[PDB]
Parts: structure tokens; sequence; C-alpha cells
């Protein structure tokens, strides 16, 4: 926080890239699969370009050069960075494409062939990530399988920070307006009088890893999610999932907790399952463990 910035914000013209099928659609926009060739070298990198729908305010607009500025600023392997902007009147938001898609998506395929090792893999990485976000005064907002991405299968990186708030010098939270927000995703504060701290980030990161370990599952499903916080302030909460250790559970439940301070912080859960990592079948139980396959640890970007 006092060294040279020094990112570089790379921008583009619309004839550089074009679009060639969509991937996500909604009123968050539309996200296409593309390529891009950079004016002059004769090499096509394969990239994601979001489109969001256009402006409707000058002040709801000044707000998508801010999702831009941090995304483009980060560096780290499991955070996505900003690979340049184009500035139309409808502003175009390029990075590198990860061309398995989310993890949400690639665990139900898959669900069959993921191993023990390999989830306690993801959680780690999602946690470096997440911490590394914390290190830089950033709060998520909005953590799930949806928004972590699959470069490979070995290498996991958290996208999407359409609602990624700075922290000022002193400043321990963030409240926002009243946009949307996914209510199944949140610590009971954020749905009460919405607080964002790194704490409510981390109740996200447990719902996140559930979501791993039962291969998919709707967290709350059938549960209309008006009353989430009736049932949060009850004290229920997600079931062990079937291939869950009480060891790794009891972490997912340390992150549920309705004081933010008794949660576990970023830093912990790292050498926590890092931890757990070495020695991985004592945690998940999985049948079918022995089977599984381990991560022995026209052109792609890095140029
Ligand atoms: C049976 C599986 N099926 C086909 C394979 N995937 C499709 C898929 C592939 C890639 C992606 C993908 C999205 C994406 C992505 N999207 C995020 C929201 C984004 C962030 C900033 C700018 C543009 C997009 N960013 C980078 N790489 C990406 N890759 C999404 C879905 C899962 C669905």
């Amino acid at each position: 926080g006092e060294a040279p910035n020094q990112a570089l914000l790379r921008i583009l013209k619309e004839t550089e890239f074009k679009k060639i099928k969509v991937l996500g659609s909604g009123a968050f926009g539309t996200v296409y699969k593309g390529l891009w060739i950079p004016e002059g070298e004769k090499v096509k990198i394969p990239v994601a370009i979001k489109e969001l729908r256009e402006a409707t305010s000058p002040k709801a607009n000044k707000e998508i050069l801010d999702e831009a500025y941090v995304m483009a600023s980060v560096d780290n392997p499991h955070v996505c960075r900003l690979l340049g902007i184009c500035l139309t009147s409808t502003v175009q938001l390029i990075m590198q494409l990860m061309p398995f898609g989310c993890l949400l998506d690639y665990v139900r395929e898959h669900k069959d062939n993921i191993g023990s090792q390999y989830l306690l893999n993801w959680c780690v990485q999602i946690a470096k990530g997440m911490n590394y976000l914390e290190d830089r005064r950033l709060v998520h907002r909005d953590l799930a399988a949806r928004n972590v991405l699959v470069k490979t299968p070995q290498h996991v990186k958290i996208t999407d920070f359409g609602l990624a708030k700075l922290l000022g010098a002193e400043e321990k939270e963030y409240h926002a307006e009243g946009g949307k927000v996914p209510i199944k995703w949140m610590a009971l504060e954020s749905i009460l009088h919405r607080i964002y701290t790194h704490q409510s980030d981390v109740w996200s990161y447990g719902v996140t890893v559930w979501e791993l370990m039962t291969f998919g599952s709707k967290p709350y499903d059938g549960i209309p999610a008006s009353e989430i916080s009736s049932i949060l302030e009850k004290g229920e909460r997600l079931p062990q999932p079937p291939i869950c250790t009480i060891d790794v559970y009891m972490i997912m439940v340390k992150c549920w907790m309705i004081d933010a301070d008794s949660r576990p912080k970023f830093r912990e859960l790292i050498i926590e399952f890092s931890k757990m990592a070495r020695d991985p079948q004592r945690y998940l139980v999985i049948q079918g463990d022995e089977r599984m396959h381990l991560p022995s640890p026209v052109v792609d970007a890095d140029e």
C-alpha cells in the first residue's frame, strides 16, 4: 500500500477481438467466448469477454471502472486478472479464458472421478486466493462455486468482483445499498444490516466448500430465500456432507457462527486445509478414492 502500483491497464478496440459463442447470459450482461488478436503480433489468445448491460446513470457508470480497476490491479495465482478493457458506449471487460468453466459446473459433471486430493486442494487454493484479496483490503461479497473458475483441474482461480469494494485507511467494514445479492451465500449480518467484511466472505467460503463436498448440491434447496435469516438465527445450518469427515465439517460449522469474530481467518484456513491436503483420505471419505486420479505437482496467454 505504498509502492508504485504500476498495473498495466491495456485498452483495446472492438476490432482486436471477436466473440465466438456465448457462455453466460443474464441481466448482469452477456459473457462470450472469443479470441483476442492484439494489434500487430500474429497470435490469437482465447478470452472471456463480459459485455454487461448499458449503464443507466453516471453514478452507476463510475462503478464499472472501479470493478475494472481492481480486477486489473490484482496479481495472484488464484485470482483472475483483467486482461484488457474496451471502452465503447457499452463497456467490455476482457479476461484470459479459463476453458473448463466454473468449478460448480465442473464438480457436477465429473462428480464421479473427483477424488479427495482434488477437493481439498481446491479448498486450499480458494483460501490462498481470498487471503490475497484480504491483504489488499478487498471484500469480495460474492463467493460461490459459480464464481470459482477452473483454469486446469489442478489450478483454480477466483473471479467476478461485480460487488468488490476497497477498504479505506481506517475501515473495518462496508455498508451496501440495495442491489441484487445471493441471500443463500451471505452471513447473517449481511442479510440483517448489509454488512460486508472479510469475515462475511469467510461465511461464503464455508458455503462454497460445502458446495464442493456435496458435489454440486443446492444449499438449502426448496427453502425460499426469504426466511433464510430465521432458520439461521434459529441455529440451523447446512447438513454434514455424506463424504465429509467431522474434522472437515467442523470447519464449515465454525465458518457459520453468528459471531463474525469466531469464524476462522483465511490465513488459518489455508494452513488447516493444507495440513489436511497431506493424507487426504483421513479427512474425506469417498467410495473409490483408491481409484481417482492425483495431480502430480490457437495460442494461450501468459505471452
Ligand atoms: C458441460 C459443461 N458446460 C460446458 C463447459 N463449461 C462452459 C464454460 C466454459 C468456460 C466458462 C468461462 C467463463 C469465464 C469467465 N467468466 C467470468 C464471469 C468473467 C470475468 C471477467 C470478464 C469476463 C468473464 N472468465 C474467464 N474465463 C471463463 N471461462 C464458462 C462456462 C461448463 C458448461
